[PDB]
């Protein structure tokens, strides 16, 4: 059963903002994505 | 305005996750500006 | 971009997020061009 919908640029827009704004499972894995990227990442010497 | 309806947002959620993790692990650019716009404009 | 240092927390990140998605005309293009591409798989 597994369907894929095509958002418009504008309701894709409306959509990211809803599930940043109040899917707070959404925004955790974000965030825990990105800390992830940056402690990785980060140079160990800067200039 | 109005709004996406709860149906399109649940069968979207996973590709929309999908794309900003994209960006986040793939595009140094993408985290670039968020830091850039959060010292520059939201503080 | 060479090296990050700075490090959002979760509600710097939302906010941050919510206000380019709101105003920033490229910034939606760019996320618009990934998901497409995200979507149909290629």
């Amino acid at each position: 059963a597994d369907l894929s919908i095509i958002l418009s640029k504008s309701q894709l827009q409306d959509t990211l903002i809803h599930l940043i704004k109040n899917d707070s499972s959404f925004l955790s894995t974000l965030h825990e994505v990105y800390l992830q990227v940056l402690t990785k990442n980060k140079d160990n010497h800067n200039l």
